[PDB]
């Protein structure tokens, strides 16, 4: 790995296990196998290191979505979103160090947290842009405008993300035990969205 | 008003405008028209005062729901939830001092915030207990179990609450301008839930 990459990897691991406040650059350097001074060669400070690590992990998730989109782009949008949720769930289950790291954002210093939040937003754009265009292929139910359909999905996915985080954060074995039941539930919920939004 | 009630009223007003950290008991006493020492006669400290004020406002919202339930209990559950959302929205718009106060919870000291969060939960129980029993009257769509139906509603309402707060907190004039469009959207979304969940 390049020195920059070894550091970012170790940073994801140390921030994940210790949290933002208690993590030290000294700890990250040790984990990465580099002199303590090297962290400051590549990164201004702990804040910039955290930010770059958060961006590296987000970029990875963007890349997983890109790959999914190219392979599933012809599917009906409900079938597509269902499969994407299954893929997301399997990703989180198989990348526990990344998931642990991502949840630390809650407790990051207000300045850095504020600076980050919007980056994540910019980074889901492709998904909802896709949904918007694919809603155009549907025979939408009476009174269901393309705007209402998109807003409804946004709000439901927001609520699902919120409950998922509350339920599973820090609990990988619980997620492993619940996965099958969760997938079954997702399949049904996407069929409720399909049936309620289309004629 | 009783001395206790005058204080709680003023507390809702001062915490709403100044926030938890910057609000002082001295300011609340002045607002309430009582000697500074009286606050400590009724309340142990600022934390207990905030807690009792949050509970007083929550009790009020419980009472508004109770009144609604008794007057609308025979309605189909989708018609019922739609009308309840309309009533909630009109309440928030007509009680801006209460809404301003409620949103301060985010920034309350961790100990008190943790102690409070669950109280709000216990306090929406009647609603979801009602929804659970009323889902029994429906001819649910294939694959839609009463458990999946309840979870889907919970998650959607969570996402709606989250976006509403983000959009409208501190912005009463924006809510006033958007109300009509928001109500129209709610009517359609509840019809999508009805159509997707029932045969």
């Amino acid at each position: 790995l390049s020195k920059r990459d070894a550091i970012l990897k170790a940073a994801v691991e140390v921030f994940g296990k210790k949290g933002y406040d208690r993590a030290t650059t000294d700890e990250i350097a040790e984990k990465a196998g580099v002199a303590k001074g090297l962290i400051f060669h590549y990164f201004k400070n702990k804040e910039e290191l955290y930010y770059q690590a958060y961006m590296s992990v987000t970029e990875k998730l963007q890349k997983e979505f890109e790959n999914f989109l190219m392979k599933n782009r012809n599917r009906d949008i409900f079938d597509f979103m269902e499969r994407w949720i299954e893929k997301k769930l399997e990703y989180s289950a198989s990348h526990p160090e990344e998931a642990d790291f991502l949840i630390t954002l809650v407790s990051v210093d207000e300045g850095l947290r504020k600076r980050i939040l919007l980056d994540l937003e910019k980074s889901q754009r492709v998904f909802f842009d896709f949904v918007r265009e694919k809603l155009k292929d549907l025979d939408l139910a009476e009174d269901v405008t393309e705007e209402i359909a998109l807003k409804f999905l946004m709000w439901f996915f927001s609520g699902f993300e919120e409950v998922y985080l509350r339920t599973y954060q820090g609990k990988p074995e619980l997620l492993k035990r619940d996965m099958n039941t969760l997938v079954e539930e997702v399949k049904v919920m996407l069929r409720i969205l399909k049936k309620g939004m289309t004629k």
